[PDB]
């Protein structure tokens, strides 16, 4: 079930494989019940970001919840204006603060910032990730890793690195499937987590019909997909009943025929930045 399922990380830690994202979900009770209504629905990892400006209110959700924090893994990200050592450092402390918590489970470089930004200012995300480390030696947080890492970002990290990236977050649904990044992070450990895991995406006719069969929506035959390729899914709603429906996906199973017909979807089309060709 939702607050069942669960990936084992390369360090032993057990991440839900299921979570609320609250990217683009408004600071205030908006958020604040996105997530209290996914706790109580069995959500069991809220995914959020200092960037989002609403991490105050995912701590006031929790504490709304009444469940208790060491049940609920906790996902926050460092800023891209933040990078370098000591900077790393004092973004961490902030989104500690702000969330409410002594400790946060995992925390993830948001990205590696683009590569004009890379050859004018350096490739600041390895200080970062030296500073990941510390605070992972501290125990202030429970896992560390990335996101919006191409092939190449992750080789610069691997040469450098005394604790391996746990996660690499990235866009990921069956237009943009990321095979080549996925069976790289395979050979290294490091699991692959989805960031708009549902994209007129959720319109498309060979998705609703599958849906059709087992009487679920596009949506939850998308998110299906991602649970049965083994990675974790932080779909993004503010809606409670939209909520509740994603997350009923643990009572069917696509077959080998669907789900190679949801691969024969792939575009490599992104709606997100590429991260080399961003300009932040
Ligand atoms: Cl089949």
């Amino acid at each position: 079930g939702v607050d069942k399922a669960m990936v084992t990380l390369s360090n032993g830690v057990k991440m839900p494989q299921f979570g609320l994202g609250v990217w683009q979900s408004p600071a205030g009770e908006v958020t604040e019940n996105a997530v209290k209504w996914a706790l109580c629905a069995g959500y069991r990892h809220i995914d959020t970001a200092a960037i989002y400006k609403n991490e105050e209110s995912v701590g006031a959700g929790l504490r709304a919840s009444g469940v208790p924090r060491e049940d609920v893994f906790i996902t926050t990200k460092l800023w891209n204006t933040e990078q370098g050592y000591e900077s790393t450092l004092a973004a961490f402390e902030e989104s500690r603060q702000k969330l409410g918590v002594d400790y946060i489970d995992l925390y993830l470089i948001h990205w590696p910032r683009g590569k004009d930004i890379l050859s004018k200012e350096g490739k600041k995300y390895l200080d970062s990730w030296r500073a990941f480390e510390q605070l992972y030696k501290e125990k202030k947080v429970r896992a560390i890793g990335v996101s919006n890492f191409h092939i190449h970002h992750l080789e610069d990290v691997l040469a450098m690195c005394t604790v391996t990236p746990m996660v690499n977050q990235v866009e990921l649904h069956p237009l943009n499937n990321q095979a080549d990044l996925r069976a790289f992070c395979d050979a290294k450990q490091i699991k692959v987590e989805a960031w708009s895991p549902l994209g007129k995406l959720l319109s498309n006719p060979i998705l609703s019909a599958i849906g059709a069969k087992y009487n679920k929506t596009a949506a939850q035959v998308i998110l299906r997909w991602n649970i049965q390729k083994n990675l974790i899914t932080i779909p993004k709603s503010v809606h409670r009943e939209r909520i509740e429906e994603n997350a009923d996906i643990f009572d069917f199973e696509l077959g080998a025929e669907d789900v190679m017909s949801i691969d024969a979807l792939n575009t490599n089309s992104r709606y997100g930045p590429d991260p080399d060709e961003a300009q932040f």
